[PDB]
This record gives structure tokens, sequence and C-alpha cells, in this order.
């Protein structure tokens, strides 16, 4: 019945005060601490850059006696794989990665389920017929979200166009704000983002447009603009993983949880959403949870007109994992 506390560390690419992505991972850590109490001792490091700095931070946490380390950014993938080889008695969990080892697992959300529902609402609320996406880097997570936003919108209005702008960072509130201003200048009036700040929401509110929270309810930053949010609940996953390491049941695997598992939840609808739109949103949400609809159910074509998925089929897990193609109706912004 007696066992020393499990030392668990979290490595963040951003600040806990982003009120988005890192905030939600850190709420997951705090949920793990509440659920497991004295059986776990957690620590975290914020604002860890990619490459040599990340490797040095992850090594130091492994050297300090942490037995379970979560690296919560795509950009920590190669540093995590190198430190895992050097620390074969430490369990490593890497968010959104594709590299596994005996002591390295990977985990991610199916947030694109929520992004699909956002696109349904964006189609109902847009006046220009142009929706906007602030992207970080063209990795499969982000391209799945761009496509899911577009397909969700197209389920309501097949003529919808999605304009994408890239900021080449996950988190920079000044760059995110400039990117949101550019999308609105180029005719987008309902915005979503894969970056980590509420900057896009604040710009939407200032310009009288709409946007969506990402990873947390961001309505306090922009009560008029915030239609809803795709909330990320990491707490149950972090709890289960820490429990597995303590109990000796942990094994390397690829974990993907969505709305059915409670990792992805939608915030309440803005009062501006009319009853016809709200009703459709609740019906599609129920269908998403039950698996009666899937964001990448066929038929799908890419932007060259190639068939990716036939009607009555679903996109295979391999194509989801490596997604680097766009559906018809996705375009870039004019640069400068
Ligand atoms: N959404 C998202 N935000 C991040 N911020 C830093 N790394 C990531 C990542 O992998 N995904
Ligand atoms: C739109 C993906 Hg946070």
């Amino acid at each position: 019945h007696m066992q020393e506390p499990l030392k668990v560390a979290f490595v963040y690419a951003g600040p806990v005060s982003d009120a988005g992505y890192t905030y939600a991972h850190d709420q997951g850590r705090l949920a793990m601490e509440k659920n497991l109490g004295a059986k776990v001792k957690s620590s975290y490091v914020e604002n860890v850059p990619e490459g040599a700095d990340a490797e040095r931070v992850i090594r130091k946490l492994a050297a300090d006696g942490n037995k379970l380390i979560f690296t919560t950014s795509f950009g920590f993938m190669n540093p995590t794989e190198r430190v895992a080889k050097a620390f074969p008695n430490v369990v490593f969990e890497h968010a959104t990665g594709v590299k596994l080892a005996k002591n390295l697992g990977v985990y991610e959300s199916r947030q694109y389920e929520g992004t699909y529902l956002q696109g349904v609402l964006a189609a109902k609320m847009t006046k220009t017929g142009v929706i906007g996406f602030v992207g970080s880097f063209p990795v499969p997570e982000v391209i799945r979200n761009i496509n899911a936003y577009t397909l969700g919108a197209q389920s309501v209005n097949p003529k919808i166009k999605t304009k994408v702008i890239w900021v080449s960072t996950w988190y920079d509130p000044a760059k995110e704000r400039q990117a949101a201003e550019t999308l609105i200048a180029q005719g987008a009036d309902v915005l979503t983002q894969n970056t980590n700040s509420p900057a896009t929401l604040q710009v939407a509110q200032e310009k009288g447009k709409y946007a969506f929270g990402c990873d947390a309810d961001m309505s306090k930053f922009a009560p008029k603009a915030h239609l809803t949010a795709s909330i990320s609940n990491w707490g149950d996953f972090y709890t289960k993983t820490a429990q597995a390491v303590m109990a000796g049941t942990w094994k390397s695997e690829e974990v993907h949880w969505g709305m059915a598992e409670g990792m992805v939840k939608m915030a309440p609808l803005n009062a501006a959403v009319p009853p016809d739109a709200a009703k459709l949103f609740e019906e599609k949400k129920a269908a998403m949870v039950s698996g009666k609809i899937k964001p990448f159910q066929g038929p799908l074509k890419d932007q060259s007109g190639a068939v990716k998925v036939a009607a009555g089929s679903d996109l295979p897990l391999a194509s989801l994992k490596g997604m680097n193609w766009y559906v018809q109706g996705v375009e870039g912004t004019i640069p400068k």
C-alpha cells in the first residue's frame, strides 16, 4: 500500500498565461494533481524553445529524477526521441508526434471534430461567404483543421471559400493580431486559428466580425465575437497515463481521443447564433459524438480534383496521420 510519489514533468512551448493551448495542457496537469493527490509530484517548464534548448530542458528533467515526462509541442518531437534513447527507465509522452520507442508514446486530440462543427456555424454566420484560418506551420494537425473547417462550412454552403494565412509560429500575439487583420482586410468574416492566443478573437471583436476560441473558452476576451470554442480536456489522459506508470501497466502506443472520449468539448453558443443555426449545430454535434458523421467521410477531392475518398468510405488513419493536401475551396492570402 506504500509507494514513493511519481515525479511527473511537463514541457511547454508557450506560457501558462497564453489563455489557450498551454493554459489547457497546464489545466490537465492540475487535474492530474487533483485526481492523484500525494501519489504524484508535478513540475513544468514554460516558454521552452525548439531544438538544442528543448533537448537541454528535457535532459535536465530526466536527470532530476522525473519518471514520466510530457513534451506538449510538435516541435519537441526530435529532442524527445533523443532524450528517450538516453533515459530508458523514464516514460516519455510526446503530443502530436509520429515517433515511438519502448519508452516513448505519442498522444493527440481529434480537435478537427470540433473544427468541423465550427465550420458548420461559420457557414451560417458569414456574410461574405469567406471564412479565415490563422495557421502556424503546415503539419498534419493544422492541415486536418483547415480541411475540417472547410468541409464543415461546405456541408451548409458548398460555395464557401477558406482563406489561410501562415505566421510560422504557434504563439505570437502580435503576429496573430496582424494575421487576423489581414484575413479581415481580404474579406474573411468568421475566423479560426491553430495558434495559441486570443488575439484573433480580439481583432474580430474590434472589426465587428466573428471568431472561435481554441483549446479554452476565450469568450471573456471577445464576448461579441466568440461564437464557441473547441475546448481541450487533457486531464483524464494525463491522469490515466500517470496511473499506468505507477501501476506498471504503461506501454508505448499512439493515443487519439476526441469528443466521444471527452478530450474535445464545445463551449456554449454565442447569443447571436439564431435558432436554425443552433439546432443544426446541436444535431451535428450529437452525430459527431456518436460517429454517425466523421469529418473526413467521403466523397472528398483534393484541390487538383483527385478523389481521395469515395462516397460511403472514410479517410484511412494513414492518410489522416500524414495529411498534406487541401480540399477544394482552400486558398492562401495575398502576401504583404
Ligand atoms: N496546437 C498546437 N499548439 C502548439 N503550440 C506549441 N506546439 C503546439 C502544437 O504542437 N500544437
Ligand atoms: C481550428 C483548430 Hg484550434
